[PDB]
């Protein structure tokens, strides 16, 4: 009766980031022009919001933290798993599986600069433990698959406090998701009785040396979970440190009167970037070095065109850095092939211009093995997401504080947030998601469509 | 296509919508089997330049911007000849456009942006069209802002020079006014500067018959409305403790002082307010975006002042009707400030109403009724505080030496648009903005109930 389903209009809110009022203005004015199969009511939008929530009672939101319950997280999945499976009448309801995915990231935020003079409330700094489903299987076949193994759109959160990531609260987390995980196991729907084995898997490098108190094979033709947050800082910070030694071209900035032309070069970049873009490209608030954002990194790779003119930079290179990026950050699917041969020709073009900087372990990773990576389902993106959700929040900081107090609007923020974040991982909403946002129309280069294979023009 | 070009650009303008969320909201409409629905944004960016004059003073510096009204007659001219239903009108001989004219000032506060920040602008508003002495066209909305032109705005404290000086930098380009041309009829031009305060009269020049309502003192400022009844209501509030209109007397002062500084604090607790805060001169600079949140929550301002609900949202739910810029039911008004007076009586008949509120509640239906409110100011405000928003868009990718003239470029067509005589004929009766925030009494006031 409506082209638009209640849900798929909901899908179509989140692709544009239209409010409430713009969504109900664009119905009356698009009915008052005569057409209205269109879209739904604004009543049957909300209450497909409702419905992707679990139960208030083990939902635990503080001025600080956010939580749900694991068992009520994935008991919720299932269940909207179910309603996108052709026909879910499946034979195995003995046992079904439902193979998952979990781990937990940090990342950071600065809300321009602000030392002193406090624009609101919030640490700027968020943690997240994120849980992915991958198999549902009977017997051992498939029944249904995750499409997007990797992308924001099934990365369910479970629990994430605006604290940061220190050795401790990794271990913390840790135990406590093992004893939530170790203790209950069960879950019910559709007449189907399903398990639930979880993989900690959604791990970077650093993480796994706290857990446990404590190479390429010479790299042959004839490896961790790389972070889209890791990715996107460590290869601007790459490309900064080559245009920093452009005038002596050296990897050793120890040679006789190199460091004080480095020094030289780095504030002019520094200071293109910060009245040419309003960035604050390298500048360090004594946190060990580089406080830059995967915002600071986002910008950085927004323009080729213009970071190539800043930084000194070739535009080809850093182009070609972006669009892979582009690629791994929009969890959609990828062409490993055609991915392959983009990473492989990127590689030569840095060789060619910049053979005198070694590769940062994070660009041969990502570069010479990434489309391996790729091909195994093995990109980590609670990264990202974390500080999209850190950004998301203190912008709703600043619309809630306009009419409620500092404790109350902090915690109406981390209520939603929470909401934005489930219904963005929600199984049978992401089934009707546009491929890409109204966003990544915009940002997304010739080429990253073309290594991302869609039609969604 | 069901919306049409400058139809799909009035749901622009109304949802607030941005270049890429029309394109994607236009693709995803069709991948879900419907296309007849929304034109390309090319056919609606050709739609905005057809708002504009020509280069003939495209005049936008790092500081002012202006056009020549000669440019922008015959634009409206033009533009309003497109929306008369038979343009057959025989009486071409001499065609009579009466227009209106004015100007006001707005300041403003927040120094990280650009700009003095001050914004005086001067618009213009065509009234009717005359073949003959006959009605051939006439403004549906002779005071809202979809039918306010602007013709110069420059980012300057409003002076008692730049007053005069732009009373005859208008005058004189007014003289040198030629009939305009459209369609084989030719339009003289007759201009009224009414759109103007008692503070610009004394300037140029160097009451109640014992009240008796069935210009009014000059009309109503939608952003002096909002202002000085706030403060008003303000003032009754600070004085509650004794319940009478002097400040002075024993002690008082003492604790007028510290229900002033109580109601200032909890205003930021509870709502992120500067309510009475000076950055120069011992004044009280509140701006026009601080009235509109005094208002914004009747419910929550009474706990905050200690004052009477009911009458706070009686003024606002007034204040928005008169700055909608929509037609008000006279009647139905007249009626509501008359119960809203008796209300002001009822609850602090000690504090005497200021002139302001006496002039709204008393005298405001015929103020209505005779077309005399004045949206220069409020639209002044709007205007300087999209450019800080464009400032802060256009600065993250330009240079401040560009920023700086790229939003005042941006800021006069986007007044230019919202002006449009075409683009207002069929834009939605309220913005998305006014869904959200007018009052079930706002809407019934407009009789705008069932939409
Ligand atoms: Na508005
Ligand atoms: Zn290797
Ligand atoms: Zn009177």
């Amino acid at each position: 009766s409506t082209i638009f389903s209640p849900e798929k209009a909901l899908g179509l809110l989140l692709s544009l980031k239209l409010s409430k009022w713009q969504y109900i203005t664009l119905r009356e004015t698009t009915i008052r022009e005569g057409s209205k199969e269109i879209y739904p009511s604004y009543y049957k939008v909300q209450k497909a919001k409702l419905q992707c929530y679990p139960p208030k009672a083990f939902v635990a939101v503080t001025d600080s933290s956010a939580k749900i319950a694991l068992q009520a997280l994935l008991d919720l999945t299932v269940n909207r798993i179910f309603e996108t499976i052709r026909s879910p009448d499946a034979i195995q309801n003995k046992q079904l599986i439902l193979i998952s995915k979990w781990g937990f990231d940090g990342a950071s935020n600065q809300s321009r600069y602000k030392q002193n003079i406090e624009s609101g409330q919030g640490d700027s700094s968020i943690f997240m433990t994120s849980l992915v489903p991958l198999k549902l299987t009977a017997d051992g076949d498939t029944v249904w698959v995750n499409p997007k193994p990797c992308s924001p759109m099934y990365c369910r959160p479970v629990q994430f406090s605006f604290v940061k990531e220190t050795k401790d609260v990794v271990i913390n987390e840790k135990t406590a998701m093992d004893d939530e995980i170790e203790a209950l196991v069960p879950s019910k729907c559709q007449g189907h009785e399903i398990s639930h084995k979880l993989m900690m898997t959604m791990i970077d490098g650093k993480i796994c040396t706290y857990l446990s108190e404590a190479a390429c094979y010479l790299c042959l033709a004839k490896e961790f979970g790389l972070s889209t947050l890791h990715a996107r800082i460590n290869v601007m910070e790459c490309l900064l440190h080559i245009a920093y030694r452009l005038d002596f071209k050296k990897w050793s900035a120890r040679g006789e009167g190199h460091q004080e032309l480095l020094h030289s070069r780095k504030k002019l970049i520094q200071d293109r970037f910060k009245d040419d873009l309003n960035l604050l490209i390298d500048i360090v608030k004594q946190g060990s070095g580089t406080t830059n954002d995967g915002n600071t990194a986002r910008r950085f790779f927004e323009f080729p065109d213009k970071t190539a003119a800043i930084t000194g930079l070739d535009e080809d290179l850093i182009r070609r850095f972006s669009v892979i990026l582009q690629a791994i950050t929009s969890g959609e699917i990828i062409d490993v092939p055609k991915f392959k041969e983009y990473a492989r020709t990127t590689a030569e073009k840095y060789v060619e211009l910049y053979d005198w900087y070694y590769m940062s372990s994070t660009v041969h990773k990502l570069l010479i093995h990434g489309g391996d990576i790729i091909a195994e389902n093995a990109i980590v993106p609670i990264g990202s997401l974390s500080e999209e959700a850190s950004e998301a929040r203190n912008k709703d900081f600043r619309r809630f504080r306009e009419h409620h107090s500092r404790k109350k609007s902090r915690q109406a923020s981390n209520e939603d947030i929470l909401n934005m974040l489930i219904i963005s991982s929600d199984p049978l909403i992401s089934f009707t998601r546009p491929k890409l946002d109204a966003h990544k129309r915009q940002t997304y280069f010739k080429e990253t469509v073309e290594l991302l294979q869609l039609q969604d023009q």
